[PDB]
């Protein structure tokens, strides 16, 4: 423990040993404080705000504007017939994921190539685009590596405000050894089954659908209260096996990053009574969001078909499994277990599951002793199913079948619009160029036009937006974003939902937006439509006054008028 901890530890010390102190008045109970040092927000994209004015008034938009006692906690050791169940099952998954999967080692190349096209998530020269250009940095990581392959660890602690960072070398190091999980597409749906990693918002509800075409019962939409922090160190280990498929340096690097940096962590923590609090702990999840992601993936899946195995009783008790009681979960794995992958849609800690049948809504021993303790139901209450595919909750939506006048099928991805506005007009970040704010502006815009067509409010806007917007200015942005395109929406749309589509048989390209039909207009009320409102009217009215504006700002450009692609505008 401390031997594998204390180097980092050690470090941190020496470089801040004019202020270290060990405060007996430190909140920590579940983690382990060490000591101390001294030490020491969303603004408004206004093109997209000029062009949304309905919206200025409705507090569900306005308020998204505006403006850590659950990383402190502890989860108990599951029993032994839990245990028993979670390494299984994680045996026989890893098995399956690696059938036509081969374990490799990311590159410097590759990483370098990642951070040179924006992909900069949780970081600590300047930016690290200026340090992948700079060999000293490459020392420093051949130091650390060097170090992983001595099984020791020196200068991989996470920064936490709960996001953690970690510096690029680190981030460097885990993508080296576990970025194949990602890059090769580990969790797509034709490999993993379950998964849907790269199948872009225009295929969930394509997916769903093709899960509710299974016979079975309700479909199940349970989130887990806080996923991230109920990763148990028996999750960690049955993670780590993926590394029993890798081999050479490979193996050991992997094996490295599991025991020194996730299932033995040390991180920085900014306390104002301002001190930096220096903590450790071996549970809950640590890593970068795209690892994160994968590993999520992959627990959730396994404790799903556990779930599933208890709804089917392969198993009778959690607290012991008999010697026939593994023979049979692992008969059950060999015989059924590509068929109950095919029954879930899962997203890391979100899923859908259409189980055989609705035993599985009281199946809850094993799910709740693995700590995956379901949100907003009393832990021992039967989980309540969806009985319509388009009504079930997955990855922040719901989907809305669609027929267009030629009687082919849309399966569209849909949310509250005040949400989808509300998010359109807020930035991150600072040193925002006019130019800049109105390129991320143009992103929502084609984000809506290719995704929420069939939502009257959104086509309108987005229209509005690009013509507001210089015809040839390039998207930009600090699943798959085929709107990241200086190509005509119209090719685009009918690429993504014609030309590549598996589900549209009939192959004939849409020769206008008009061919392209809304939600029912009841129906894009009840998700959020102004429609039908004085206000929306006399915005919709006026729209060219509102694009005018806008244009007058940005000046003396070349711009197109999108709006004549509408009925109403093509007088
Ligand atoms: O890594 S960072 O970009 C984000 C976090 N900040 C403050 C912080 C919190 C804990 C340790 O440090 C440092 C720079
Ligand atoms: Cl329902
Ligand atoms: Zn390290
Ligand atoms: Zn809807």
């Amino acid at each position: 423990n401390l031997d594998i901890i204390g180097k980092r530890i050690e470090k941190i010390k020496q470089e801040h040993e004019t202020s270290w102190h060990y405060d007996q008045d430190h909140p920590y109970k579940t983690w382990a404080y060490h000591g101390s040092y001294e030490t020491k927000s969303s603004m408004v994209n206004g093109v997209v705000r000029l062009l949304t004015k309905p919206w200025d008034i409705i507090p569900m938009v306005t308020q998204m504007a505006m403006t850590k006692e659950k990383v402190d906690t502890r989860t108990q050791e599951p029993k032994e017939g839990t245990k028993k169940l979670m390494k299984i099952t994680a045996e026989w998954l890893w098995k399956e994921l690696g059938k036509k999967k081969t374990p490799r080692m990311c590159t410097r190349e590759e990483f370098t190539r990642k951070v040179r096209s924006n992909a900069a998530l949780g970081a600590i020269w300047k930016s690290a685009r200026e340090a992948v250009e700079d060999s000293g940095f490459w020392e420093l990581v051949d130091k650390e590596r060097n170090l992983h392959l001595e099984g020791k660890c020196e200068t991989c602690v996470y920064n936490m405000m709960a996001i953690w960072y970690m510096w690029l070398g680190a981030r460097f190091l885990e993508f080296e050894a576990l970025g194949f999980l990602n890059e090769d597409h580990w969790f797509s749906r034709e490999n993993s089954l379950s998964g849907v990693e790269g199948e872009g918002l225009h295929k969930l509800g394509y997916i769903l659908r093709d899960v509710s075409k299974k016979e079975g019962g309700a479909m199940y939409a349970d989130d887990t209260a806080g996923w991230d922090t109920r990763i148990t160190l028996e999750d960690l280990k049955n993670e780590e096996m993926v590394t029993n498929h890798m081999e050479g340096e490979h193996k050991k690097l992997a094996e490295a990053i599991f025991k020194l940096t996730y299932q033995n962590k040390v991180v920085r923590v900014q306390r104002p009574t301002t001190v930096m609090d220096i903590i450790s702990r071996r549970d809950q999840r640590g890593s970068g969001q795209v690892v994160t992601y994968g590993l999520n993936t992959f627990t959730n899946m396994e404790a799903q078909l556990i779930r599933q195995m208890e709804g089917e009783g392969v198993f009778k008790s959690i607290q012991h499994l008999t010697v026939t009681e593994e023979i049979a979960v692992k008969n059950w794995l060999v015989r059924v277990g590509r068929e109950r992958l095919s029954r879930m849609a899962i997203s890391g800690d979100d899923c859908v599951v259409k189980p055989l049948d609705d035993r599985f809504a009281s199946a809850l021993t094993a799910l709740n002793d693995m700590g995956k303790v379901r949100k907003d139901i009393q832990q021992w209450e039967p989980s309540r199913g969806w009985n319509d595919w388009t009504q079930v909750p997955f990855c922040s939506h719901h989907f809305h079948e669609l027929i267009m006048k030629d009687g082919r099928v849309l399966v569209v991805p849909c949310r509250n619009q005040d949400e989808l506005i509300g998010r359109a007009r807020i930035s991150q970040g600072a040193g925002w160029s006019l130019r800049e704010t109105a390129c991320l502006g143009k992103s929502y815009a084609q984000m809506w036009s290719l995704m929420y067509f069939h939502r009257r409010d959104l086509r309108l806007a987005a229209n509005a937006i690009c013509s507001a917007v210089p015809s040839h200015w390039v998207p930009t942005s600090r699943a798959t974003h085929e709107w990241m395109t200086t190509e005509d929406m119209l090719t685009v749309w009918n690429r993504v939902w014609i030309q590549e589509n598996p589900w549209m048989e009939d192959k004939t390209p849409v020769e206008s937006w008009e061919e392209i039909p809304y939600l029912g207009k009841r129906e894009d009320q009840w998700c959020g439509s102004l429609i039908g409102l004085t206000s929306r009217a006399t915005w919709a009215k006026n729209i060219q006054t509102a694009i005018n504006q806008v244009r007058s700002l940005i000046g003396n450009e070349e711009y197109t008028d999108y709006m004549p692609s509408m009925k109403r505008f093509r007088r």
